[PDB]
């Protein structure tokens, strides 16, 4: 099976909606759990502070985006391959897309679509694994996330 997809979409789904709702999910991780606990506390740290020190840009992306219904939010995954897929990677580049997503996570509750929130999670999960494993193969994965923000 497909295992650093499984893990991405697992850190990525449990932030976003830890994000939008305001409470963690206590159901255990599945495979890979300790890394996994590991990135989402990274995340917690890292990805809260992208959004409040690039807070301004990020609700004019967000206004831009419009977002107002499913068919918007599907549409926001031509505009990930664009921006984020379409650059050079490094890892805060990754958290910007994720940071961003939970940024739209918020959004979503906000306007009553949480139902939307898994599949943008999704969504995100395929542009990041899917136009660069390579790249994430070579940082060593979620192990290297972990380790490259280690304080
Ligand atoms: O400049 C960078 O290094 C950068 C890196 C990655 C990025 C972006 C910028 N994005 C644009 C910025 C401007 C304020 C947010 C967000 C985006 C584009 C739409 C989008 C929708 C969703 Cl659901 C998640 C992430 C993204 C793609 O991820």
């Amino acid at each position: 099976s497909d295992e650093l997809y499984r893990q991405s979409l697992e850190i990525i789904s449990r932030y976003l909606r830890e994000q939008a709702t305001g409470a963690k999910d206590t159901k255990p991780m599945g495979r890979s759990g300790a890394t996994s606990r590991k990135a989402l506390e990274t995340l917690r740290r890292v990805g809260d502070g992208v959004q409040r020190n690039h807070e301004t840009a990020f609700q004019g992306m967000l206004r831009k985006l419009d977002i107002k219904n499913e068919d918007d939010v599907k549409s926001l995954s031509r505009v990930m391959i664009h921006v984020f897929s379409d650059g050079v990677t490094n890892w805060g580049r990754i958290v910007t897309l994720i940071s961003f997503g939970a940024f739209v996570a918020k959004h979503l509750k906000t306007i009553n679509q949480e139902s939307c929130i898994e599949p943008l999670a999704e969504s995100i999960t395929d542009v990041l694994v899917r136009t660069k494993r390579d790249w994430l193969v070579k940082q060593r994965g979620w192990d290297g996330f972990v380790e490259f923000f280690h304080v």
